[PDB]
């Protein structure tokens, strides 16, 4: 279940940033495989420039391109454990979508800060400050305190109360919840889309690197 979440969430985070580089992805399974859309992804969240790649269609010029994404990425901090090049270029896909994870994390995640509280747990105080005065919403992770919708569309109201009548929103209605605060972000907040309502409210505990992701994206919008 977990790799159908993270594949729509993470392909429509990389999209955000790719499209102020001129291009989007598709098909994250097979689209960073040549690293050159990988270099410009990790170009526009950083504002660095990575060395020229190699437009060159044999292996040798994809594994060059996709390890100076890699070294760029480790020269950040991020220790990487079990990816190399190899698997990258080879479309596994597990490790793509671990290797677009620690990206998330270093550049999307890693530098929130909230009363002396870094990254993921950060991020969840930011939430529950933000959602505190909601007495139908509870955020204590990121996942099943996510799945009935309030928890977003109150993120919303905090911070754009002319956008969203909240008073007139419930449990009863998880998948309509999420997608109601999803169009508001894509529509007003220039936050594209990044769950499924489906995948989310059916799963008994959805994925949290996915949810993290979206709600990565509310944070630095409101800030």
């Amino acid at each position: 279940a977990w790799e159908k979440q993270q594949r729509k969430t993470f392909t429509a985070w990389c999209n955000s940033h790719l499209r102020k580089a001129g291009t989007q992805i598709e098909n994250i399974e097979e689209d960073f495989r040549n690293g050159l859309k990988l270099m410009l992804l990790l170009e526009v969240i950083s504002g660095e420039r990575l060395p020229k790649p190699d437009r060159g269609k044999m292996r040798f010029h994809k594994i060059a391109n996709v390890n100076k994404a890699l070294d760029y990425i480790a020269s950040k901090g991020v220790k990487l454990v079990s990816i190399g090049a190899e698997e990258i270029v080879d479309g596994n896909v597990k490790m793509t979508l671990g290797m677009i994870w620690t990206i998330i994390l270093r550049f999307a995640i890693q530098d929130i800060s909230v009363e002396e509280t870094s990254a993921k747990e950060g991020l969840l105080l930011w939430c529950q400050r933000k959602t505190a005065p909601y007495r139908n919403v509870n955020i204590q992770n990121f996942h099943t305190s996510w799945k009935d919708g309030l928890g977003l569309c109150a993120l919303i109201h905090r911070h754009r109360p002319d956008l969203i009548d909240y008073s007139k929103l419930n449990k009863d209605d998880p998948i309509g919840n999420i997608n109601l605060a999803m169009e508001i972000a894509e529509k007003h907040l220039d936050i594209p889309k990044m769950l499924d309502a489906e995948d989310i409210v059916n799963t008994p505990k959805p994925d949290e690197r996915a949810i993290m992701t979206y709600v990565s994206c509310f944070y630095h919008a409101f800030a």
